[PDB]
């Protein structure tokens, strides 16, 4: 009796994948992600790890999984590992992830809202170690350039 | 726990208004409508009161409201009262009915699918039965008929 | 409680239909009923008022709703009046009420097993009662020859 | 204030249909029954078309999850020249069925029959069934379910 | 998935009616109910008003209803209504109630040093008022007295 | 306006019963009581006429499932002429028992006396008995109570 | 190896609520929870609405991820107001005025951040509660009744 | 319908953090602990097993988490391993553990009542017990000493 949206995503998927090809979809995507991201935010935290507790709440309040963010000093990149992305169906690459680029656009906000960031223009998706780690199919890992940001 | 898609298709709905407008936005919707008519189905049924149990019941699955069918023998027509769209914010016309044209899709599926299929029937929404009678915002109100008539 | 039974009921009520007819199929049915009644059971009770108690219990159990008996002052019978029977989609007279000879197999079996019944062979349902009252869909309405009053 | 349960639980239902169908009409028939019924099932209930085995074990898998009525895993075996279907987390209805707690699983039969007929580039006419051997030298749990699909050499 | 005890407590309500007296079950229930107040209590509120509010959330958390309470200077005492008493089968007078003097006890316990009332009260269940004001069998009346009266 | 949702709780109720009947009477004499208890849950809930102790155990698994009241397993041990009968997750009720938590365990002995006779064919005469010195070698958790159904001796 | 049930927050939101009261009064409580509120509104936000009734659906979807009740809005004319009606404030024991409605402030605060973000170019507005017309006339315990005027937002 | 609080105190943590910084709000927190003491509580236990039961059946009312008591000498030291406090935002030291003093304060009021009401007994967080021994984030370690309790 609450409304259940699943099926919905699964047919929706198909028809949008068919009418604009996996380049449009991507980019509708990522702009819902920042779109989202605008709806919900985090506070502005000190250290990553404090991030990575401000946004695993914002995650469960919707039931869209949760993450861990990990500081690579090298490119000062963030890697951010996505566990439990919802699934629509077969669809997405690879099948199932379909929801993936909401991420980069949701993560991209929420980050550049740290302001140890430079925008939500680019979170890079990681199909490298998201087929040679033998990672979960609902696992996601992300690769964002930072500043020079702490802890 | 289960995942909540209300915010996705929130900020989707409004993204997609943005890009494409009002009457591209309805047909792909409809065409979503179509997909979900294919996925889930009601069985042969022998009389409206028989389908409009069998259509609650398939409306039960996934929590998209209630229905009522009537048929209108002088009209040509069934009415098709649908109670409870599920709300996806303030997009669609009138403000919080943007899932009503994937209605109009489905249930051009459901009673032309069995029974239904001898006929040329065609199911389109009233958009002024709505604000004529003070129906709450979401139910949508829906007519099947055939398709044409010339000289 | 986490696998769901009506889709699968459903196409069972369609299949057993076509193969038997309703004959059979109320048999089968009533059998059921009395084969649950030697399952789950109440204790014996003094009065119509607490057996009402107890049965509501037993029926609370398994979620098939609620009843009321009623001791009619001198028909030497027991009105039993059951309020939402579970509906099973479209089968059943009236379309819905599949299930309802289960119930007369249930009710003859609990009732038989308390002082005052001649056996769980004759439960009547009342066709023409559930037309004078204008009844629910899923109230069903039935009737047993009783001994003697339990209050 | 209560929540007059619309859970209606059909499980003791179930038990008791059971056990009064296989006094009835004993093995042979109570299974094409349920086959047919998951043929049924199989009409109401429906995966889009799919390319590819991996997609379809999603498109499955989001269907029985729709229900509750477990998970389910296709492997292609070219040698065998069959698709396995590991079904796991069949619903049990008591203790009917063999073995006892797998009632239900010719319902598999019938509904995997519909489900993965012209799927995955799949054409012709196929068969599922129920493998009791297989089930045993895997050790594989009570609700877990092993059928294979193949090319009909007589069955329908 | 979580133990009912439903089952447990209409059986053991039974076997305590059949070993003891009406009157022996009703004094033991009464101690559970002091008991029970000894285990969650409300804080010591100003006036009534906030009693009450206090009382149902105390109710909320176990589920076992609502209270209302009245002051009723005239009659120098507190009208308790309690509505919702968890059944029990049907044990008790009038059945279905067998859980009443468990209340007598713990409004006993919760009330006597609230809203500035100062002294030695006794929380009686009023049984000829249930009838004097058609009352539902889950509901129970009680007033809060000063200790000792005549017939 | 108040919860759409909230059946009641009786663990509360259960823990100051428990403390209560205690105290007033000692640990026998409520034993007793429970047992009891437990053979009249016997007369409302029941299986069906089980052709094997694999299908009794799934039977009694459907009955605790119904109420929430843990999971069993039967073995039977025919040189000690016994049913070993392990139940897990008996529901905890406090502090009270012995061991603490298990003050629910004689309506086990009860309840299982009860369905096991229903079982008991033509030629069984059988008695269940809490054994509590096995819950040693076991190490069990301490909501699995562990019982053994034995021919009754009836000598003198 | 997962907990199952969710916390629950109740009780220690009603200890929680007597304390700060016994240590602070009315006064100083009240505008803490109107700079939480203040502060949820800043992590929980409608886009930007073009009519009050798309504000309205808007707000309660927001109120419904939390579960926080509903509300209404209604454009007053002849008063320079917006009346905001809101349905089943979470009750958190007896601490408020009246008793129940200690939650209260954190809607005007939310309220405040929320309506400030809707209001153009042009508008620049406050909400405050209106306590003496929730008990003009019969509204319930957990209604609360607040109006959005023209004036600066802040003190 | 089950009001979420997660959100108002992750904004309410950071307003008192921000306010009157870390001991003022700790003490206000242990003294919110003993006030949730006086309302909820264990009955007499005998031993220190029977109180760990009482102790988690208190908690599993509110869902805040598991503990296990280990007495170290007789009547000297009690450790105190909570598992799964709340978690409320990213405030509290370390980040996630914002709740912890309210344990302090609980635990503090429930080992300190009936029995060890005789001991002079205080209870304290050991800050870095929890990290020497690599503890869980939401695992908050305590003793129970000798030393003066009341203000």
């Amino acid at each position: 009796k609450k409304p259940d949206f699943t099926l919905f995503l699964q047919t929706l998927s198909w028809e949008i994948d068919d009418q604009v090809g996996i380049e449009v979809r991507n980019e509708l995507l990522r702009e819902v992600g920042r779109g989202m991201g605008t709806r919900i935010m985090p506070p502005p935290c000190q250290t990553v790890d404090k991030l990575q507790i401000e946004l695993n709440a914002l995650l469960a309040l919707i039931g869209w999984g949760t993450v861990t963010l990990e500081l690579l000093s090298e490119d000062q990149s963030l890697r951010i590992v996505h566990e439990n992305l919802p699934q629509v169906g077969s669809a997405g690459e690879p099948s199932g992830t379909w929801l993936a680029p909401v991420l980069e656009g949701l993560y991209g906000r929420w980050v550049t809202s740290q302001a140890g960031a430079f925008g939500d223009y680019v979170v890079t998706r990681d199909v490298d170690a998201e087929d040679l780690n033998a990672v979960p199919r609902q696992t996601i890992i992300m690769y964002m350039r930072v500043r020079s940001s702490a802890t």
